[PDB]
């Protein structure tokens, strides 16, 4: 893999910008999350990022920490989810940058957000607050919050669903990883249920799932906050801030995911892909549409590519990225749906774009 930086930009506010996401729901256009605004631009030939519009939201307090995208099922059109601080999930129409509708937890800070890989309507977001939400933006309704007896014990970071939807792994700042397995009756029903709510046809309010018991925990991966989590297949990816992206698994080398009980004291190590100079936390990796490579930037405007096309997890190939006016911290990452742009955003507010070749 060989990409060419070919061009750069800061935006005004001077602010970190946290977050990117190319839009892969139906565009090439990506977001950027930074101060308390989310940015649209649009890639051209000769290197251009286009400016298009933002939304800015109206307290100038609030601090936007990530976004994604999926499709509206009431118009077909792309929509994006937009949170932070404020722990308000903002439904943007990227279109006309209007916000059409929002959602309120408890109102603590949301660290990320999700939408299921098959249906886009089923919005995870993880929070400050200890708890994961699951929202159907269909009918507006609360339909689990993961949380409790023997959930997280410090803030949510991140989180992943599978390939299919089934299961959701988190990670956060108690150092654990825990896996909450959507695919039980009680969760089909809810989900279910959920769809057949309209609040102007009924008395009752939505009653959410309240999920104290995860299917699977450890804290055997990092020996710190866990700040970003990926699958691979049945494989985990993720990081602290000890300079490592850890491949593992639960359980024993040959034990089914599938199979695992939440009584589970082991786990396996796979493989583990050193870097340097990120012991920051939120410092978010990426994967391609494919999940063929893999992309971290560092605190020092670094980046490292990992080719994940490889018979064994540990047997990946790294290429690194690197350009002389690039020197503040990378947040986050993302590929174009089509594989051939990487957007990398920093501290300083800049965006840097790379082509492949
Ligand atoms: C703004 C995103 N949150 C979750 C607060 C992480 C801040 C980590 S920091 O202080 O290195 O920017």
């Amino acid at each position: 893999y060989s990409f060419k930086c070919v061009n750069s930009l800061k935006e005004d506010h001077n602010q970190p910008l946290f977050g990117v996401q190319f839009n892969w729901h139906s565009k090439l256009v990506f977001a950027t999350v930074g101060s308390n605004r989310v940015t649209l631009y649009e890639c051209h030939s000769q290197g251009e990022i286009r400016l298009l519009q933002s939304y800015v939201d109206a307290d100038a307090d609030e601090n936007f920490y990530t976004c994604a995208w999926t499709y509206d099922s009431n118009t077909s059109h792309p929509l994006l989810a937009v949170a932070g601080s404020r722990g308000i999930i903002r439904i943007i129409n990227p279109i006309t940058m209007q916000c059409i509708k929002h959602y309120v937890g408890h109102g603590n800070a949301i660290n990320e957000l999700k939408f299921h890989p098959r249906d886009p309507n089923l919005l995870l977001s993880v929070s400050k607050d200890h708890a994961l939400r699951l929202w159907n933006i269909q009918t507006d309704t609360l339909v689990a919050i993961f949380g409790g007896v023997e959930g997280h014990r410090d803030e949510v970071l991140s989180a992943d669903y599978d390939l299919l939807g089934e299961k959701i792994m988190s990670c956060g700042m108690d150092h654990s990883l825990k896996l909450w397995r959507i695919n039980s009756k009680r969760m089909m029903n809810a989900i279910k249920e959920s769809y057949d709510y309209n609040p102007n046809k009924t008395n009752r309010p939505f009653i959410s799932q309240k999920i104290h018991f995860p299917d699977f925990s450890t804290r055997d991966i990092h020996r710190n906050y866990v700040d970003c989590v990926r699958w691979l297949g049945d494989l985990i990816l993720s990081k602290s801030c000890e300079n490592a992206i850890v491949c593992w698994k639960p359980g024993k080398m040959e034990d089914d995911i599938d199979k695992i009980k939440p009584s589970e004291s082991n786990v396996t190590i796979l493989g583990r892909f050193d870097y340097s100079q990120c012991d920051i936390w939120y410092m978010r990796f990426s994967t391609d549409f494919w999940q063929k490579m893999l992309a971290l930037g560092n605190q020092v405007g670094k980046l490292y590519v990992w080719d994940l096309e490889v018979e064994d997890p540990h047997k990946a190939k790294c290429t690194t990225l690197t350009h002389h006016k690039c020197g503040a911290a990378i947040r986050q990452t993302s590929f174009s749906r089509d594989s051939s742009i990487l957007i990398a955003v920093c501290d300083d507010a800049s965006i840097w774009r790379w082509d492949r070749l």
